[PDB]
Order: C-alpha cells, then sequence, then structure tokens
C-alpha cells in the first residue's frame, strides 16, 4: 500500500524512494493523533462505535501519543509518511480488528489538508513570537538611545539628521505590518476541510461544524473540492514568511554597513559576531539574514509555480506544498532570535554619529526651509542657502559659525533666529509633525509601537 | 547629464498613469501652503485655477509628456508653469518633496487598481455561479490525478473555482487597510519642518491615516509586494480554472464545446484564452519574485532602486485587467455536454466506493466492507453489467449485510445525494453553497466601497 | 558564541556530503606544505596516514559531526587531530584558508553531481528511445492546444521529449568547462603569500585550470547559479513529459496503461492507476525553479569579496540534485514500463476530419491557390459529414465535383499512414526521417557521455 | 472574435521589433515557393520588391500597426497586400505555418539581441580595464563581510568584476550554438509536406542547422529560458559592481567621487545608475523565474501559453541595453580617492596577518606564528605605533624567529607584493591578469561574429 493507494504487487524501488516524507513530516504526528481522537468521537456520535470500542481506540491513541512524544515510537524504513506510520502504530496497540474500525469514513485528502493547516496555525504563532522579539530589541535600543543623532540616509548619502531611535523604529513598523498579515492570514487558515472526504463530501452523516470546533478551527469548509484541492493558504503563509525575511534583510543591510570600519556607527558584541586585531568583527548573523531572505523568496516562487495550472481536485503535486513552508518556518525560527539578540547586543558610537550628521553642509537644507516658512519663495530660499554654503566653504567654517554680518549680507530675511536650526539638535527638533524625527514625536511613536504590538499579540491569542 | 543616464532614468512611458493623482496631490499641497499662510487667498486660487486647466488638458490628451521630460512630475510642473507663469507655479515648489510624493501617488493608484481587479474577480465569480445555477442537475466525474473518483455535480466543481477567488477578494480587502496610510508630510525622510498636519492632508488625499514614521513611510514598499502577491494568487487561481477548461475542451474529454468568439480554429477549437491565462500566471509569479528580490537588502531610507516598485505591479494589474474579463467571458460562453459527462461519471466502477461506504454505514467493519465492494466489482465484471444490475441473490452471496437497499447509492444521482453534509456535492447542499457565494460576494464588495 | 548564533551557523546537517572532498583537499594541501619545505618526509607521511585513517572512518560512517562542530571542515580538523595528535595536526593549518577551500570543495562536488544527473538524464532518454524503437509504426493524434492536429508517429512524439534532455546534457558539458576552474591558492581574498603553485594544486584536485583572480575566485558563485539553472531546466523538461503522461493516462484519453509497480491504484481497484510519479515531477519542477530564483536573489547585490551570505549557495543546489536523483530514475522506469494503446491512438488520429489539412496541402502542392484549396477542403469535409463517411471514401465523381483538381491521386494523403509519409523533410514525422532521428539521438548521446568523461 | 479575446491576444505593442525578421522570413519563403515551382520568376520578383518596399516603410516609421492588427505578421500581410495587390499577395500564404515561423523569428531576434548585450558587456569590461590600467599603484582594503582583510590593489578589485562578465560572454557563445538551430519547415507540428529543404532555408535565414524533430522545434522554448538566465546572470554581476560603487561613494567610505554627468545632486552626489542596476537585477531575476513557470507542465506540442515567452525576454534585453552603457559610463567617470584608500588599507593592524604568514614561511608552527602576531599587535597598540615601527629589540623580544627582515611585509606595498602566485594581488600578477582579460575578451568577441 502507498498513500492508501494499492498495488497488485508492490511499488518499485525508485517509486518507494520518491514517495518518502518521513524525514520531514514527523512534526505532523501530534496533530495526526489529535485528529484521530476527533474522528473516534465522530464514529461514536454516529453510532458507529460502542462505548468500549471508543474507549479502546482512545486508550490506543493515548499510548501511541505517549510513545511518539517520548521518541520510542518512530517510522519504519518502509512507512511512506507519518500517517502510514501512525496507522501501523495504532494497529500494533489495538489489533487489526479495532484499528480497522477507525479507518471507516476516513480519507487522506481532507486529513492531509487539515493537519497542514493545524501545524501552520501553530507555526505562524512561533514566528509571531520571534517577530515580537525583534520589534522588542529595536524598541529597547530606541528607548536606550533616545537622543543620539545620526545622518539620515537616502541613496547611502547623508541627507537630514535623524534620531537614531527614529531609524531603529523604522525597522519595527514593517515587522508590525507582517504581524498584521499573520493575523489576517490566521482567519483564512482557520477553516477546516474535515468531512470533505476524497473530494465530494462525506457520505457518513457526520457534522463538519462539530469536528472543526473539536480541532481548533473557526469554521468548516463550504466546498469539499476546494477544501481538498486548494493550497493558497500555504502560498499566503509562504508570502508572509518571505516578506518578514525581506524586512529583516533591510535591517541586516543597515547593521552590515554600520559595522564597517569606514562607518564605525556600531560595534558588534563578541557573542553575536565572528572573527588583524580584536577590532575585526564580522556581522555574520546579519549576512545570513541577507542570504536567507533570498532563499525564502525562492520557497515562495517555487510554491506558486507548483500550484500553477493544476486541474481540480487533489493531485500528488500537492505533496510538494509542505517542504517549502517547513523550510521557511525553520529558517525564520533560527533567524528571528539571532536577529533580536544581534540588535540587542549592539553598541552605538554616538560621537562618531554626531560628527557625521552635519557633514557636507546638510543643514543648508534646514536653512532654506526655515526661510520658506518666513515667507521667502523657494528659489530665493535655495539661492540664499547655496550662498551661505559658499560663504562658509570659503571662510572654512560651519553654517552656524557664520556671523550676523554675513547672514544679513546673504539676505535681510536671515534673522539670527535661523541659528536655532543650524545645529543638529535644532534641526531634529524642527521636525515635529506626526512621524517626524523630533524627540517629542519619536517618544509618542515608540509608545504607539508598544500598544500596536500588545494589540496584535492579543488578536493572535484570539 | 549624460545621454545614457538620461535614457536610463526616463519613466514617462509608464508613469503617465499617475498624472491624475499628482494633480490631486498638487491641489492638496496648494491647501497646505495656504493654511501655512504661505499663499494669499489670491495666489491659492490662481494655482487651483491652473491645476484645473492642467487637469482638463491631461484628460483631453492635449497635454502630454515631452520626450524632454524625465518623469510625470517634471512634465506636469512644466505644464503648470505654462499656465500660471514661472513666478506663481514656482511658489508651489515650496515645502514639497519627491520621496513622499512618489510613495503616496503609487498607493493612491494601487487603491484604485485593486478595485478594478476586484471588479474583474467578481465577474469571474458571477460567470462560474451563473453556469453552476444553469446546470442544477448535471453530474460529472470528480477527478483526482485526472482519474475519476466520486461523481460530483458540475455545479459543485464550478463553485470550487469561485471560492479561491472569494478568498482573493478577502485578501484585497485586508491589503487595502494597509495601503490606506499616507506618507505625505514625511518629506525626504525626516519629517516636514513646516507645521503642516499630515492627518489633514491624509483625509484630503483619501487615506484613512497618516504614517507613524517618516523614514518607514518613504522607504518601505511592502504594500507593493503584498499587491503583487495578491495578483499572483488571483492568476494562479485562474490558471487552475484555465487548466480544467483546456482539458475539458480536448477532443478526448469533450466535456465542453467552445464558442467561436471565445476560441480560435473542421470542428477543432482552441481554448486560447485559457492557454494565455495559464502562461500569464507564470509572468505574474515572476513579477512578484522580482519585486521581493528588488526590495531585499536595501538599506534605509529611500534609494533609487525603489523606482523599480512600479513596473512589475503595473504589469500585473494590466495583465489581470485583460485576463479577468476574458476568463469571465470564456466561462459564460462554454457549452457543457451534460450527457457526455453523465455517461462518464460511473465509468470504471467508481460506484464501488459508494457501495463500500454504504456497508460501513450499516455497521460493517471497514476491511470487509471493502472486500465486499471488490467482490461486487468482480461479479459485475464477469457478467459485464454495472453494480446496480446485480441481482439480490448475487448481492447476498457477497455478504448478508448487502441487502437490496444498497441500490439507492448505485446510481450517480443516488451517490451524489448521499453526500449531504456542509460542503458536499448533494443538490440541497450545493444550492445553499451557491446562495452563500452571492452573499459572500456582496459582503466583500460592500467592504471595499466601505 | 550565543546559542542562537551557533544554531544559525551550523551546516553539518547538509554539508557532510563534502567530507570526502575536504579530505582530498587536505592530502593536496599536505603536499603543498611539503613542496614549500614546511613539512619533513616523516611529518608528511604522518599527516597522509592520519588522513587515510580519517577517510576510512568517514567512508564507513563511524566518524561523524558532533553537535558542537560548526561545519564539515571543523569536524574533519577535530577528527584528524584525534588521529595524529595536536602536534602534527596543527602543522596542516599553515597556509590554509576557509574561503578558497569552501569554493573548491563545492565545485568538486558539483562536478560529480552533474555527472550523476547526466546519468539520470541518459536513462530517461534511453527509456524514451526504447519505447520509440518498440513502436516504429504506431500513429497518434498530434496535439496543439490539446486539440488533434496532424497525425504523428508515437515515436516522433516520444523523441520530441528526448531532444530537450539532450540539450540539457549539452548544457552540463558547457557548465563543466567553467566549473573546472580551481580557486585553491586564492587564500581569504588576496592570494597566497606562500610560494605555492595554484596550477599544480588544481591538477592534484582534478581541476582543468586555476583561477585568474583571487577576489573573483573566492567571492563568485555564478557557477552554482548556472548548475541551479541547468537543474531547473531539466525539471521543466521532465514536467512537460509528465504532463503528457498525466493526460494520456486519463480515462478519457486512454492512450497509455500504467504499470502496476510504477503507480498507485485505487483501494478497491489496484489497476485503476494514478500517475503519481508524473504528478510529483510536475510538482517538483516548481521547487527547482524556486531553488534557482532564491539562489540568484541570494547572490544579488553582494559587495565583494566573500560574505557569509554565500554559505546559502549550497542548500538549494544540494536540494535540486537530491530531487533529480530521486526523480530521474522514477521517470525512466515510468516511461520504460508504459503500455501504449496503439489501437485507441490510431482510431483517434483522424478524428474530426484532421485529414482535411493534408487534402488542402496536397492541392496547394498541385498549384491550386491557397484560398481555393481550403474552400475545396471544406467542401470535401461537408460532403463527407453529410454522407456519414471518411474523406477517403468520397468517390472520384464526388472529388471531381468539388474541384477538377481533386483527382483520385489525392487519396495517398487521406489515410493516416499516407498523411504521415508525406512529411518527409528533416525533422518530419515520416517513418524514414524518424528512423534517422532515432539513430542520431543515440549517436548524440554517446557523443555527450564521451564529452563528460573528457 | 470578442472584444475581450481581441484585447488579450493583441501583441503589436511589443512584437513590432520582430517585423524586420518577419520580412526576412517572407523573403526566404518566396524562395521556397519558387523552388517548389509555385512561383514564376516574375511573381518571385514582384514579392521581393514588395517586401523591400515594405521593409523600407517599416524602417522609416511610415508603416505601422493598426488597432485592428492582431500581431506583427498580420500587420505585414496587410502592408504587403497594399503594395503588390491581393492576388500576388495571396500566393505567399501557400505552404506557410504560424508555429514554425514564430519560433524562428524569436530565435533570429534573440541571436541579434545577445550580440547587442555582448557589446554592452564588453563596454563595462573595457571601462573596468581602463580604470585598472589607470591605477597601477593604488592599494585599498580588501573586504570580506564588508570588513577590512588583506590590502589589495585597486586594479585587482576592479578586475574581479570583469571576470564574471567574461563568463557571461562565454555563456552567450554557448547559448548561440543552441539558438542557431532553425525550426523553419516544421509546419504546425508534424513537418512540412511540401518537399522543402530545411537545411537550405536555415542557411537563408542565417542559422547553422535545421531542427531534428518538428514537434520539439515548434514546442520547445528552453532557448528563451537560457537567454533569460544569461541576462539575469549579467544583471546579478552588474548588481555586485553597483553595490560596491554605492558603498564606495558614501561620505563614510569616500573611496570614489562621482562625476556630475553620471549622478544626481549641498555637494551631495547620488549613485543613481548603480542603484537602478541593483533594482533591475531583481526585475531580471523575476523575468527568468516567471518564464520557467510559464514553461512548466506544458503538454506538447505548441500551445498559446508559449506566446508569453517573448515579453520577459524582450524586457530583459531592453533593460540591459539601457543599463550596460550607463554602467560602462559610470565606471569610466569615477574618481578614485587613492590616498583615502591607502590610509584605510593597514588600519586595525591587518598586517598582523602578513606578519604571521611570514613567520609560517620561515618555519614557525601555525599556532606560534599567530601568538607572535597577537603579541606584536599588543606591543604596537600599547606604543600607539604601526607594526613596522616596532624596534629590532622588541621584535626579538616577541620571538627570535621575528628578525628585522619581517618589515618587508609590514607595509601595504610589501604585503601586496608577497601575493605573487597566479591570481594574487601582486602588481606583476595583476598586470598579467589585465593582459589576459584583453586576450579573452577579443577571443570571445571573435567567436560571436558572423
Amino acid at each position: 500500500s502507498l498513500w492508501g493507494g494499492r498495488f497488485a504487487g508492490g511499488p518499485s524501488d525508485a517509486l518507494a524512494a520518491l514517495s518518502k516524507s518521513t524525514h520531514f513530516d514527523w512534526v505532523l504526528a501530534p496533530y495526526d493523533l489529535t485528529a484521530s481522537r476527533a474522528h473516534t468521537m465522530v464514529l461514536f456520535r454516529a453510532g458507529l462505535l460502542t462505548e468500549e470500542q471508543r474507549d479502546g481506540l482512545l486508550a490506543g491513541l493515548d499510548s501511541l501519543a505517549q510513545d511518539v512524544a517520548d521518541g520510542s515510537f518512530g517510522p519504519l524504513v518502509t512507512d511512506e509518511d507519518v500517517h502510514a506510520a501512525l496507522e501501523r502504530g495504532l494497529i500494533d496497540r489495538v489489533g487489526p480488528d479495532l484499528g480497522g474500525r477507525l479507518r471507516a469514513g476516513r480519507s487522506r485528502n481532507d486529513q492531509v489538508a487539515a493537519l497542514f493547516r493545524m501545524w501552520l496555525r501553530d507555526a505562524v504563532r512561533r514566528v509571531a513570537t520571534g517577530v515580537l522579539d525583534v520589534v522588542g530589541a529595536l524598541a529597547e535600543q530606541a528607548a536606550a538611545h533616545p537622543s543620539a543623532i545620526m545622518p539620515g540616509k537616502t541613496h547611502l548619502q547623508s541627507a537630514q539628521p535623524i534620531l537614531l531611535a527614529h531609524h531603529l523604529l523604522a525597522h519595527a513598523h514593517p515587522l508590525l505590518r507582517d504581524l498584521d498579515r499573520i493575523v489576517d492570514f490566521d482567519k483564512r487558515a482557520a477553516v477546516s476541510p474535515y468531512g470533505s472526504g476524497a473530494l465530494a463530501g462525506s457520505s457518513l452523516g457526520l457534522d463538519p461544524d462539530a469536528i472543526a470546533a473539536d480541532l481548533g478551527f473557526s469554521a468548516a469548509a463550504d466546498n469539499s473540492v476546494d477544501a481538498t484541492a486548494a493550497r493558497d493558504f500555504a502560498a499566503e503563509a509562504a508570502f508572509v514568511f518571505a516578506m518578514i525575511a525581506v524586512d529583516l534583510s533591510r535591517l541586516a543591510e543597515d547593521i552590515i554597513v554600520w559595522s564597517s570600519t569606514e562607518f564605525g556607527y556600531v560595534t558588534l558584541h563578541d557573542s553575536w559576531s565572528t572573527g588583524i586585531m580584536p577590532q575585526k568583527k564580522n556581522p555574520d548573523i546579519a549576512e545570513l539574514a541577507r542570504g536567507k531572505s533570498g532563499r525564502l523568496i525562492g520557497n515562495l516562487a517555487g510554491l506558486l509555480a507548483t500550484l500553477k495550472a493544476q486541474p481540480l481536485a487533489y493531485n500528488r503535486d500537492l505533496q510538494e506544498d509542505k517542504e517549502p513552508v517547513f523550510d521557511s518556518v525553520a529558517q525564520l525560527e533560527l533567524l528571528l532570535p539571532a536577529m533580536a539578540g544581534l540588535v540587542a547586543s549592539l553598541t552605538f558610537n554616538v560621537q562618531r554619529m554626531a560628527e557625521l550628521a552635519p557633514a557636507g553642509y546638510t543643514l543648508a537644507t534646514d536653512l532654506a526651509e526655515w526661510l520658506v516658512r518666513q515667507g521667502v519663495p523657494f528659489r530665493s530660499a535655495h539661492e540664499a542657502a547655496g550662498a551661505a554654503v559658499r560663504a562658509a566653504e570659503q571662510r572654512g567654517v560651519g553654517l552656524q559659525e557664520l556671523t550676523d554680518d554675513e547672514l544679513a549680507a546673504i539676505s535681510p530675511e536671515l534673522t539670527p533666529q535661523v541659528r536655532e536650526v543650524l545645529t543638529i539638535e535644532g534641526s531634529v527638533s524642527a521636525r515635529d509633525c506626526r512621524g517626524g524625527t523630533a524627540p517629542g514625536r519619536v517618544a509618542e511613536q515608540l509608545n504607539a509601537i508598544g500598544e500596536a504590538a500588545e494589540r496584535l499579540r492579543r488578536q493572535l491569542v484570539r
């Protein structure tokens, strides 16, 4: 027998080898046992098992579950999958006779779909926990360094000075939206296929709504062919995982560049890096995060390509649904606490960041801006700024060092009050609308992040 | 600027589609400047006048991008100057930024675009629901592995293609909540130093909220990746429908006859539209894989790579805007050969399963239920009849529990009726299912409108 | 090292496959040191015997990674030091660098891997050729758009799946040429400062040449992306063959019967067969396209030189190979054991008056203008439908009534056998051509395995 | 044909680039018909002159597609008939077939396109070589993990981006041999029954050989996939160079200064070309992934899904045609800040490695060589000096093996000079490597021609 399908003789060596999934699907075991208990209650509530038969199966399953859990029951070298292994194990405990009675009204197709969903619902919550740990590490670094100012980058060129905290937090928001995506995903994942049978619906008079409720689902499927055939929930999980990986790679890239000798923004901790003197530390975790995001994009693209153009209903190609998702989850289970530890382990050189923030006359922008809100038109504000730069460049000073003689000599509009934005402190203070980098704003942002995170966590718990 | 740099950075051949939104953004900004007290009641009106002149000329086709123009914004500023002069039109340049503009404009576009895609998806759902409703009684082989398992209602099968599409609309609805956050007021990356109100501006421009972090608002493109994901998902779902139609339409199956206006071509008809749907779904997977690859490992904040956000998303939308009405029309146009499907539904003794499951229901242990069923096939093979054509004694000779009452499931009508739990193929369940699709579709439509 | 860092960087669960290659690189590095005069004859022989001992225990699986080993290389260093002491073992570390070693081992591994894949491909091609040779004269409908077009030889359809596979073998040959460049001697980035000879080392290790640039040699992975690509291409070609088989094996088509040992049947009907292998092929082609796309995404935008990201080059390529090593013999056995229902196929070949085309082509060949020829073919079809008859059963009086040009000579193409025989240019389905084609495939295959051997 | 079908099948907005090849095929076919004795000399020459005139009108823009033209082939049938009339026009339809012709045009177009890309690739390699030849002495930090490792010649780093591009050129050469097989004469699927010579036609059209199987020739698109891969591989190689340039030009590295004509812009210059290169490599990866997804699981022979082969490859080519001259120019325009690079090259006591390695060369066991270098660093860090400034006494204190001769590797120049095996950064090896790049590039160029 192979996947409950039958042979006059037996499968060829090469087919037996191709069919095997026990080296990755064993993590489905506990869910499979759960489903079996529920199917026992189904056959009972359908008057298909006596009280002792039901008790006989339930004790069989408990024993089996204990043995699976302690690692003393495993697959033989001949089981194609966890389902065949578990059937064999139950029959060992309860006899061909009683074990066989459980097989009645069972189909592999709705079973496999349901178990994958149950496992996914736990997996996205483990991933959610890792995401929250990274948001947490970012938010605690932001709270620990609420006044450091660094050059804000666009195209890796210095633009406006920003709070380091504001930059850190900018990495948390995509992570919060990924949690929001996990919440939205869970509602679609929470639909049970049990009762769908092979494709056409169960002919035992079972109740798909009750079984759903038994297993943690929020509802039962509306269409048995769809329930057994479709894998868009796996595709959606794969997308959310790739998205998380991509968001981590963006942070990973910052840390990598921040860590270079030339930037010197951060010093890596010895426990969270590898590796000329002790001054040479490699951001290996950040580099792995970068590389693994590629892999998770690949899992997603492969999964979609596997789903494409498949006719209804169940096909054996759908055996390929699990490994890419399992891989994505496993990588993120490794990556998320490594990245959270990395972020938390970081030491920032704020003197280095403060000396770079105003380089190449970036505050000229703040000058021009200041002038615009006096009432100077854009062209004149920007001519005056260019001039003040030229002046400071020829005099070899910073824009702030310019005397009032010179300020007035560039434009009568340039009151000495402009100096309040000609320092990095002052520049950053001016940016005080919602989302801006001013201290008052970033403090409220960090707070809103704590709330959204607790709100998202509570939405997942249900 | 070198010719090569200029050639590489021209975007007008795809971004012109953003022109209506830029004008709307320009109107809002005129208001921002006025409320900031940087425009007189008079200046404001001149600018608002000029933007309507530019708008009408844009919707006319009379104002167009010049080969000289780098992008849509350049063209429109030039076009504004040529309606209010360098003095006034230049006053608008005050307190504005490319980085937040571009993110905002794309989100506004996408929010219109997912609604057009939503409309097309609803068309395909209605087409499938209509064909299901028009075929209350047609029964077909239910396939796994392209092999006949249980008989199903054609309606049940068609509806199985409507449900993924409804989940896609549900995805669009969830996507729209994240898309509806405005970056306007973020400036280049650090936040505006005017005293504007991003909240007011968000409401003006049609968003539900303003962004919480100016760096994030200008650097992130995950809304674009999520859009690309939904489009790729819709296309993958259409490709499964496309594959069914292609196979059904083959000479050997003959389940459907294609309409001459919806095929090409003796009585040889090609399912061209379904073929294109299959092929295009790969292209949409590609757009998505490419876009995530583009976003990967970019440092903050804005980088010019993020300009590569627009084209794969534009392409996916444009493809679906063609594919959805064509698929909807292909589905509505099919003629199902109901007699052909009905004669195939019980072939290869598929009803042996229904016999085995009837026995299980009677109390018979699973292993002997199957032996009986296999034995029943054997008896019928020898005789060359079908299962229901077995005499009572023959039946009893296979098992005592095999009473004459088993015949209620040995026709395809009987088989299909026995599957009457939620989601099953029984006419009564399928009628409720069909009805619930309509209600689900109206609920999702109403959510997008709001 | 934190627990999270160590879990993240552990590769021994996949990289163990490089162990025998690492051992080979150690024997070669031993020689390098001896040739530079950094080892005595006795030390050299103690290291070589230490490595032989370790090769034995690796080969019998008695030596294995510890939970504590970062990767295969660390494990092998530990194992050697266990067998020759810290004293001697330490001497081998001299002049050693991880960056060039890792690139070299992966390339050595790939060169063996593509050769196992090529063998797998040659078996599928052999299974297709054997089936073609076994049915030299069976005719089937030719499909475009899953619609019956011109009749073709079954053999011509089967061989059509052999050609992309021969192109994939040709690509393995091209790939091998670029893969056979040794990075050994490039050090961490900048080149070795020992006086070692990279070209000597290359040859010890079975390479054809040594890298021209130390930074490129350590940092580049376009050789792994090319392998991944060739693997995806093979899987895509298999998937097209798989799709044919899936459709052919349906009830409605009934072109093939699946062999009992190569497909699952129904619980009740062991002989009502699902084409599981073909479906898994189709499904696995997605996975291999994803391996490729991911790997290229991994390589994208990496600054030079080496970065830890490049460690991610291995697993997608290992996965692709592993999948094909399972799939290729599955597919070969599946194709070799198919039963073709040649009678069903020949009854369907002239379905829907497909032979009307051959009639139109015949007229155009006599000088009849295109549009006239088709008007004539459509008339022959209507006459034939109206009279419940096949085109060839229209009498001379009826043919001549459609057109004076339609002489009884036209009947040479109103038979499927005659339709097939008229398509006799190179690449056509005529039996003479197909027989030559079948000969050339065998010679092309022999040519390609000779090329791999070198 | 319905509106939705018409809009979906319409290919003229991207297939127009195939017109010159379609006309070439039409000339070839006029000759086939002539050799089959279905054209008189005068009919042949009327068509050839018709085709020449149409070709000229196509080249100058005076003949274009109408909204009504399904595809390029239909637009050209229209235009031919306008020029030579319906009657001579219609003789050309005889014996021709869409499926073998579309595969042929695409191949012909690809083989020209890979040559244009190759020319772009040679330009970047040329720009890299020229910058390397212009810097025979500049030394920089060699990076791993973006951390300073061994000093390397700047030329050695620059040439490291040339080698992947030569391998891509080599991939193009290999690709071209497979692309160079003609499918013309395969008919729709089964072979032509016209008694034509496919080898003669192949020569006419510019191919090296004719297909061996009509079904494969008309169905298979692995040549498109292979081209897509080479293009994505070039884009990926460009993105690594782009990434280097983006990092080098940040204020913090200061390794290069950008040229005003090759960047956008206080005195802040953005490396836009480099950023666009990086973002477009994602797009090209996506084109490849999508195309392979389109090809996956397609039954033989021709299916309309295969029309989707073209746009991903056209896009890939178009993008590389803009990017390559822009990257070549960008590289040629850089100013390298050699003093900044030289000052960073020894930083963090990276020469400790060279010290240790020198000790190993002497005979010192690896672990001792290392503890010695660790000691030397400690000594110099306390004193605030470079390794080179440690006196003969303090060197002998650390180790008797550590004689004054060691100072030959404690300058960056000395460090770099010791790396003198093939492929190493020693000035004499790099000069040989540069010369070999010229030879390889010319050898490859020649393989591509004719």
